[PDB]
């Protein structure tokens, strides 16, 4: 009384996330916590800014101000320090750990080193680790070695690496920076939206691209930037300031979600925002 | 223009999952993928039976028969062989890996060894690893050593261990087996429901208890068993046969979820079942 | 304006704890958490019985029944499983970890293996690790290798090992067991009190000896036993049953303390007991 | 005849020490030796100044001058050289080890490297390790890397790291330095008290803050500084000069204790001081 269904042969189910179709199960599994498999996109809440800036505006009290936002994000991005101290583990939300540092606003910005061992990233149950690359800066070379080192250690263990292009802010520059990062082995690339040519940044990059929010904009313009980036091929957005510095952060996030996951237009999204 | 809210002191948020209030963030984060933080409970779909039994009834074709069930479970439990081969990583569901084996139905049941390295559990992004303890059996000693080994390795890396009490099936026996396992350091205990005294099994165990389904019962009796176990303090149920051997598995899961998470009565749950 | 006090030469302060005068700082510091430096003695509350016995009488609920006792003890002894789950780290009391197991009441008693790595002992901030030696039993050989292995690992790390003589219960037997253990390198020995010859067990053993409580006695007889052991040169007592199975455990501990640290007579101690 | 108390469910006891609610048992246990669990505060006696200064005033003879003070402190802070040579292990007091060095008063101050391996901190049974961060200095980068390194190694082992903000001495500067250090993962931060805005330093830092004494003040002014820091949210004080350079060091410590643990006013405390 057993049924092997020998008339229906077993068939592999393809993994579609851009450029991640030849990774081991664990790594694909981690990537699937970050990018929703249905939509292939992500809404990321970043609040790691303190790692070289100290208590920056809006992030003075993560425990009070930012904690109510966690549930509305797909994925959290922050440092192990903030994570252990004030992000309740019961939050049950994927985390990308900031894994570079040792710079500050008082010195050369690009002077970064790896700021956590893979050992501890694993211990914290990260989905990914993140480092800045600074093409064109004084410490460009070290910043790439940082990526190299994370990818080397990450491959032993199934942990994806995210390279973030730290900084002329034009297409040919980001194309350079994103492509080198990808070519060194980063599975995720975070960069900035650009008025013209962003399409080419995405096209020339073989792995998922996520955009950073940049400085605080009026809510409707920020939603336009999201709309454009998504429309032009970005795999998600990672806002900070544009969310945590808004007067209605929860509403903003709902709007961003509509744009990113549900193909909402910039306008409808803004009206969704206004209704909270 | 910064607000530190110095009139409101920072306060730690308690972690309430039974017996897991003193573990590191990463370990508490993995336990929070398994036990829903709101309810403190879990519905787990087990299908590792193949590890010593071969193609058992209902599990001849995981890829066809079981795959549509994944989305309805809180957590999956299986071996690394099934995981890589036929569980699509896009499933985006927590997994507990079977980490013991090297026995079969053709020999002494209790003759198990560790069947995967922690190295690989981490590579697969597990939430926990599971092994059998066989108190009272010929290879009792080795079976405990297996737990000791996994706990040792798991603590280096933030990986919870689940001890499963393999097998007179009464309260004093299970009290013995569960308590030894917990005492040796397992963070989760899986055991069987018992007609009388189950409350004591729960009370005498300092960490979360999940019950196994056992042999196929009529759906309404299975739901009674769940209800009783939950009512008497179990932190979750881990059915296999009672789900994948039912004629309406998806319906049975929804029913089990109502009992486990939503305080439904056995009867209401059965009616919920009947409406699919 | 500096004063080097060149007229008064620096002088080393001797460490007096029996046979521990040639250990490194860290190991001596850990031993000093256990044995009060003023008196050279310890009151230890043991509740690791579960490790091979399951929920034993008095230890069904450590969290309710035993937790109120912690503050009255010098040092706690238990398993890592109990420690992480139900001993609040805020207790701020030195712990000795049970580091052997994989035996049970349903099989050969002496069949023990090392039950925690030194790695995790250090992670838990233990003061010492304990294992049973079973001279005369079936698995005598393995049990001494257990001690050997912990002492080897403990010397790398400054962790003291306590050997426990598990079981004819006479002087010549305990002299054999305690001396072998010490000769292998254990820094602390736990054994049983004996009607006659106990003085010789102490004299023939070059390191501190602590006595186990044994089965429940009437409070006054238990206090006599302590009195005798301390009088005859024991460095402390480690009661379990005689404390946690008493009707007035807190009172019993205060009595035990008076005998052990303050040279109270058996009688006075019993009256001290009666006044709570 | 067993009582499981099935009518009273097990309940986790919360750990309240600011921002240390998600750490493993051993790390919480080490932190509880430092910060009294009742009050959440600490009085720390620091005498590590020798590490880059040689025999500084008051510390010419630790063995004579400082030894009688140990018993009145909650926790000792010094180097491993001092600890092994002249701190008697029988002192039975928690120690925080200075773990940075290789600078001196004859060269650039911020040129520090890690001065002891975690291996040896464990060997010494420390409760924490400490190192200087020098935001804004020439070797700022290396100094952060030192913290990173200690946290990485500390996490493997359950050892908390204390970052000390070495040095314009205003709020916005210490906010930067404390927050970066916390963000990199230090569990304890030691900084200086500031005339204005100290409240904000505390609020913006997600982990415990302890203040350094600074240069010798008249006893009553020193007690005012304590009172203010504690009142504004500091978790403790770590005096050196203000204690060991006073004419009545034991009296001063009792006064500091009254301020720190018992809510004494600056005035009462000074009168308490005067009465020895
Ligand atoms: O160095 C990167 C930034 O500080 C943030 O972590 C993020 O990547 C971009 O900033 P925002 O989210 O505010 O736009
Ligand atoms: O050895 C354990 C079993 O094979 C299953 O993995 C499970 O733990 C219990 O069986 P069932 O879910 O069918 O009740
Ligand atoms: O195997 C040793 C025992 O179980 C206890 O840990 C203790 O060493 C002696 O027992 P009791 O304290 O009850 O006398
Ligand atoms: O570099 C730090 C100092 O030398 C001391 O160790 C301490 O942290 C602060 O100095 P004081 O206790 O004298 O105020």
């Amino acid at each position: 009384g057993k049924d092997f269904r020998t008339d229906q042969p077993q068939k592999n189910i393809p993994f579609t996330l851009k450029g991640c179709g030849a990774l081991d199960w664990g790594m694909q599994s981690r990537l699937s916590r970050i990018f929703n498999p249905k939509t292939g996109k992500t809404v990321m809440l970043a609040f790691d800014h303190g790692y070289f800036q100290g208590p920056t505006t809006g992030l003075e009290r993560i425990d009070i101000n930012i904690a109510p936002l966690f549930e509305h994000a797909d994925v959290l991005m922050c440092t192990r320090g903030i994570l252990r101290s004030v992000v309740p583990p019961a939050t049950n939300r994927p985390v990308v750990l900031r894994a570079s540092g040792a710079n500050s606003i008082l010195a050369e910005l690009s002077n970064e080193a790896v700021a956590l061992s893979m050992d501890d990233a694993v211990r914290l149950n990260s989905c990914a680790v993140a480092a800045q690359v600074y093409i064109g800066s004084e410490y460009e070379h070290q910043s790439i070695k940082n990526i190299i080192q994370l990818v080397d250690a990450g491959m032993k263990v199934g942990m994806p690496t995210m390279a973030v292009t730290g900084v002329v802010r034009d297409q040919r520059y980001f194309s350079l920076a994103t492509r080198i990062a990808a070519e060194m082995g980063a599975q995720i690339i975070k960069t900035y939206y650009v008025e013209k040519g962003f399409e080419r940044i995405v096209a020339g990059c073989p792995v998922p691209i996520v955009i950073a929010g940049g400085k605080k904009l009026p809510e409707r313009e920020a939603l336009e930037m999201c709309w454009q980036a998504i429309d032009q091929g970005a795999s998600g957005v990672d806002m900070g300031r544009n969310i945590f510095q808004s007067d209605h952060p929860v509403a903003m996030m709902k709007a961003v979600q509509a744009v990113v996951h549900h193909n909402e237009t910039a306008d409808r999204a803004y009206e969704l925002y206004l209704s909270e």
